[PDB]
């Protein structure tokens, strides 16, 4: 048994910060995050991704109105086949 | 491959409404939601749970300050063994 609670869309207020956990059940080889502009997110000082085994944590710090958009988590097994989940970030104020 | 994005805690504003999706990967026989007071949630007019196959959707409508708390999703395989995930609901304003 693996149980998860996931959300379609999350609302954030400017200045707030939140982390999202992505989980690949299977024998996933890689898990990456893609920002609402198509680009694999590389940890910065303010948006960090820390892979915690079979899970990957994207933490958005000090949110701003430009962080809005669809984020993708994308998993990859060892024969190069992918699978993904998307969460929608809204920024208010 | 099964991919999911889940949150530790979600903040809601009074009057707002949001749905949470719980997923049990395995051969889950049942999936139930427990409100922050320990009780299996029974669909009302305002808080509905609709089981969608291997997933269960808890929708909280017209949120109020009393909806705050920890919610549990709890899955049960056919030999009565359980497993769970918890999300934290905060209500502001």
């Amino acid at each position: 048994l693996q149980v998860t609670i996931s959300l379609s869309k999350v609302e954030l207020s400017v200045g707030e910060s939140k982390f999202f956990t992505c989980t690949a059940i299977g024998e996933p080889e890689s898990i990456d995050w893609y920002n609402p502009q198509g680009e694999k997110i590389i940890s910065t000082q303010r948006v960090v991704v820390q892979k915690e085994g079979v899970r990957s944590r994207l933490t958005i710090y000090n949110a701003n109105i430009e962080d809005a958009g669809i984020y993708r988590c994308q998993a990859t097994d060892a024969k190069g086949q992918t699978q993904e989940a998307t969460v929608v970030l809204e920024i208010y104020q």
